[PDB]
């Protein structure tokens, strides 16, 4: 079945909770197993102690920049970068998890969770999941957000994993 | 196995004893292996000699910069400042060894052994070790500290290195 | 008279009003002179587009360091620093100006504003200034602080110099 995983979310230090994550590796099974080894760290890196580093208000809550922190690193399991596997899913609404990238085929480990539809993301953005519970959380994540995407407090990966 | 490197710790020139730390490197092994290098002295610069420059009581006792013995300076084995590693380990209670910095992503050599829980520190500085042996050391430090953070008396590092 | 001096800041782009300032050159001419002389700019360096780089409620908030933004730098009209004047002046309560410092006699540019009586730092820092008006303008920025003094909005002074 899908892989699901789990992000456990701070802000200063306080816990905000657990986000639940479904990966469709039915629908694009490589972008899932990277961000499904990344959540469990097996292969000695990964997004456990990372940060949420662009956070937007009625956009997105974007993590993943395990190397820097900034946005410009990470790093994917096949290498630094891989391809658009398909565009097959739509950021329909909130929830949706899809790849962050410099244009096409530059997927590596930064990522998003919208929190509004992003139709206008739909075939540049690979989509690959969806929150399955505690959206609430990224709803506490993004309102520590700003139109700079600069956050208000230190939004922290403080665990995660794949639950199997 | 984790290292565990040593800090023979003076007063005024009076020895008040040796502090046990075990560094994470499971879990930070860039930041790890920079503070045992720096115990070491093995690429020919680190603590030896550096003082504690900055103690305060229920707080934390501070060291590390051996360029400008101030608090202004320091530098790591990988140059002038290296970026923060991850944000895994908290600050969980006394004994926590953690990096001083001048805001995200300036590590150097600067250190902290807290003597209390500060977990408002979370997110912002990176936890790398804890105290094993000697925290009573410690205690000692902190009772030549202040509210303003200046000591009573001259706390020198005589001596570090790593136990194996 | 003693001089009067401005700063005026914004957080996050939007305006919080001015702080007036009198600098005790009755009491501590050089460090009133120093901190005059950066508020006008008229060594061709000085305060204006510089932050408040460290802001703790219920002690202070800190800026001045010009140079490098984080709180390693500055510096003052007559060198990288300058000794202590004297400690005449004392942190007596909200709205007290004073030196920043690494130990004694190591004064450049930082200053911070006092907003609580801060009796620990006297003979530590030498105190040279008060806020004449703009008290609120400073309780602003102490509200956009915390423990770890890192400012959950970015306080920038905008423009700053010299009233008479």
């Amino acid at each position: 079945g899908n892989p699901l995983v789990y992000l456990d979310v701070d802000a200063n230090g306080k816990p905000l909770g657990r986000v639940v994550l479904e990966l469709k590796a039915d629908v694009v099974p490589k972008t899932a197993e990277n961000f499904r080894a990344l959540c469990t760290g097996e292969k000695g890196f990964g997004y456990k102690g990372s940060t949420f580093h662009r956070v937007i208000p009625s956009f997105m809550c974007q993590a993943g920049d395990f190397t820097n922190h900034n946005g410009t690193g990470g790093k994917s399991i096949y290498g630094s970068r891989f391809p658009d596997e398909n565009f097959t899913l739509k950021h329909v609404g909130p929830g949706v998890l899809s790849m962050a990238n410099a244009g096409p085929n530059t997927n590596g480990s930064q990522f998003f969770i919208c929190t509004i539809k992003t139709d206008w993301l739909d075939g540049k953005h690979v989509v690959f999941g969806h929150v399955i519970e505690g959206m609430d959380v990224v709803k506490k994540i993004e309102s520590f957000g700003s139109k700079s995407g600069r956050t208000s407090k230190k939004i922290v990966i403080t665990d995660c994993g794949q639950l199997s």
